[PDB]
């Protein structure tokens, strides 16, 4: 009776790794059976999981030959038969594929985030002034958004209050006065929480009124 030389295969890949990169080797064998095996995978092998991975009929080297996307999905489940050819029973094994994360992306404002507004000077301390959404698709700290003001907010005028890791409220933090100064040009940064950190900008102009 045709033995795999482990129960079953697993395997933690990073994404986007390059097509034909070997992910596991089934191996099958028997004793008291001359057929050469041809591995494959059952019809219990998803169509989606077919798409990014293949098995080679001969050598059992499971390769990726799809686009391997954390963000489109983290774990696959192949079942691979080891295939004599004849009519004996053929043998199968699970392999269990898991995608680990990679900081592949960038914060990305919506469209929806301020870009403009007027306040007027008397605008007390500690008013919601400006709103900012931003998103981040990747696990953990890599999709987790930091909010910072990190050039044009003058003499500390207004402060930034990152929640939900995606949304950035923008507060008067210190009295304005608009002959002192009358307008703002914020470079509002959303930073995720990767290793080393990835950063986009929004420029967020204040107009001071009468
Ligand atoms: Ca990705
Ligand atoms: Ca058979
Ligand atoms: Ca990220
Ligand atoms: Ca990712
Ligand atoms: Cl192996
Ligand atoms: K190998």
């Amino acid at each position: 009776a045709v033995q795999f030389s482990n129960a079953s295969y697993e395997a933690a890949i990073l994404e986007n790794l390059a097509l034909g990169t070997e992910i596991v080797r089934v191996q099958a064998y028997s004793i008291d059976n001359l057929n050469q095996i041809t591995y494959r995978f059952n019809a219990y092998t998803s169509t989606q999981a077919k798409a990014l991975f293949k098995i080679d009929a001969i050598t059992g080297v499971i390769t990726v030959q799809g686009l391997v996307d954390r963000e489109k999905g983290d774990f696959y489940t192949l079942t691979v038969v080891a295939d004599d050819g004849g009519p004996k029973v053929d043998s199968t094994v699970k392999v269990y594929i898991t995608v680990l994360d990679e900081n592949d992306n960038s914060p990305r404002f919506d469209f929806t985030s301020d870009s403009a507004v007027s306040i007027p000077e008397d605008c007390p301390v500690g008013q919601r002034v400006a709103t900012v959404k931003a998103w981040d698709p990747d696990a953990g700290s890599n999709g987790q958004v930091v909010f910072s003001l990190a050039s044009g907010n003058i003499a500390g005028a207004f402060e930034i209050v990152t929640t939900n890791d995606s949304i950035g409220e923008v507060f008067v933090a210190r009295p304005l006065d608009r002959e002192e100064l009358d307008h703002y040009i914020l470079q509002v940064v959303a930073s995720d929480r990767g290793t080393p950190p990835r950063k986009k900008d929004h420029i967020l102009q204040v107009t001071i009124l009468d």
